[PDB]
């Protein structure tokens, strides 16, 4: 029994995490194989960032400007490349613990684990959500840049994110582990802000499965509701639209527990309608949208790595 | 900038994750240089569990009894032993991954990183805290015993805690890595339950610093209390008395924002008799407890918002 925010275990990754210092610029790096991959902003000064044409500063750079340090070990530079807004150093050793990976970009509503680091070197391990507006709820401080997300399946590593930036209201902005984006932001020091954020439906009611499966059930109700009235609630609360495949994905929670997916929705809806009158569920007095329906049966199983 | 509860990278750890089996039961063990740590449990069956004797079932076994599992590997058990609650298997091969290590007993209110594992192998990692009555609000399944909890400072792994069991509440009880149980429970199936749970004020205390910090001050008020006064009102709301010893604690915190410590504790009381109004500190519709001001020192930024 028991329920908590739970991330994968991050050995993996810290065998990866390097130090990238380019001029007066340090942050962080991910070593896989011959390649450091790191933000391209590491080129810049604080003057490049208004308009930092990224192509004209590459040029300038040569492979001995570039200085990476693996634990104690300085790696040396022989090559370099840029990929949308992640540069691509080559280095003259492989990585000898180079995990079994791939690089893959996740959509809003997924969860990932993140190893925020600092000067190469791990600090912390925490788990979050794609926000539906493309920014992550992190916890970062000025030296994280380059930290990276993941999620693993088996022995495999799969890297979904690179830490680039926090906007003003605290939140975090980065891209997947070819140089793209997530959201509309761009990699300059211009006027940027996240976009008004909802609540991830599938995530709630994943998590309300999860409350049922460890004795939970005061919010459980006779009632039903229709796909098309439960949106209709919803979308008056600042939560996702649910879609019938959202409805397919719970339904292996919704067999282990009895309750149907619409039934469970009638539940969220008389919790969204009239509070949780002084109770929690899960020891949490607000609705959580931060497990996906695979983290709870995940959980609730003991799946290893 | 955002503050969530964050684990240490669990990597030292993983590298020392073993399965120990004798007979029918299989649990984890963790393997630091040449001995096998792990629940003297092990050694019972069900049945054994209501009474069990634990000196007279362990002469009854052999090294070779000990069936220990690193990786794909099987490690040769060459002496056993049994100190406290905990069973030691030393083995003919050190872990060449032994990390710089400690062995600490922690006191009701610290916090550590659970790794949580099946079949000595880790499945997730997460930040909990020795509650007041010893207890831990973990997310343990079976097969999760000989699972550690540590901390991490400066390359050191302090192991702090070994799962042993689950209380009929769905709270856990474990040792730390002498063997010791933390609370007043046995290693014995029997009519045990976990004593009433109380608040760590001086952990909300620092998570309230923590919120000043990263720019939140809507829960402050013009007064200040005595620390008898605190306490009388604290003890009210099931919140473990304030020491002199927390406000010495507290002090670092107090000088980074300029609240006193006496002041913080207006607010706390003051929010304990008004509830937050529909709004949140920090992401939370309830006051936090498990993060202690060490925690907050080390994620927090120096420069306060
Ligand atoms: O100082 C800057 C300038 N940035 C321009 C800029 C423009 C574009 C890009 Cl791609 C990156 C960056 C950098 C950036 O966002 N870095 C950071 C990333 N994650 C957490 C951080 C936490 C504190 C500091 C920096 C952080 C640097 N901003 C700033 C922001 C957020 C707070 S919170 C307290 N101080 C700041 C100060
Ligand atoms: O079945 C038992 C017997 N235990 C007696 C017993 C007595 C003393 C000692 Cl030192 C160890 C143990 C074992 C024990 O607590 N094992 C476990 C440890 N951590 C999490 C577990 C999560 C589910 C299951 C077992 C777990 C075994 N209990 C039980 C408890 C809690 C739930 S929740 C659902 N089923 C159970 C069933
Ligand atoms: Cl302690």
């Amino acid at each position: 029994s028991g329920f908590r925010k739970m991330a994968f275990p991050s050995g993996k990754v810290e065998g990866c995490m390097v130090q990238v210092t380019c001029g007066t610029t340090t942050l962080n790096g991910l070593w896989l194989d011959d390649v450091v991959y790191c933000p391209r902003h590491v080129i810049c000064t604080s003057e490049d960032m208004l308009n930092p044409n990224y192509e004209d500063l590459l040029i300038r750079k040569s492979n001995h400007n570039f200085l990476v340090q693996a634990g104690n070990v300085q790696l040396r530079v022989i090559g370099h490349s840029m990929q949308n807004c992640v540069l691509k150093l080559k280095v003259d050793t492989a990585n000898p613990k180079t995990p079994k990976y791939k690089f893959v970009r996740i959509q809003p509503g997924q969860t990932f684990s993140v190893l925020a680091c600092y000067n190469g070197s791990p600090s912390g391990v925490y788990q979050c959500a794609m926000r539906p507006n493309f920014t992550i709820k992190g916890s970062f401080l000025n030296g994280s840049c380059g930290s990276v997300g993941f999620n693993i399946d088996y022995d495999c590593v799969s890297f979904c994110y690179m830490h680039h930036m926090e906007l003003p209201t605290g939140v975090h902005a980065g891209t997947d582990l070819e140089g793209n984006f997530y959201g509309p932001f761009v990699d300059r020091q211009t006027a940027q802000a996240a976009g008004t954020d909802t609540t991830i439906t599938v995530n709630v009611l994943a998590w309300l499965y999860a409350a049922v499966i460890n004795g939970d059930r005061w919010f459980l109700n006779r009632f039903t509701t229709t796909l098309n009235d439960f949106n209709l609630v919803a979308m008056k609360y600042n939560y996702e639209p649910l879609t019938q495949d959202h409805v397919d994905i719970l339904g292996p929670l919704s067999a282990q527990t009895g309750i149907a997916v619409l039934d469970m929705c009638a539940s969220l809806k008389e919790l969204l309608q009239n509070g949780m009158n002084g109770r929690t569920i899960l020891g949490s007095a607000l609705l959580e949208d931060e497990f996906t329906p695979f983290d709870v049966v995940r959980q609730c199983s003991g799946v290893t790595f």
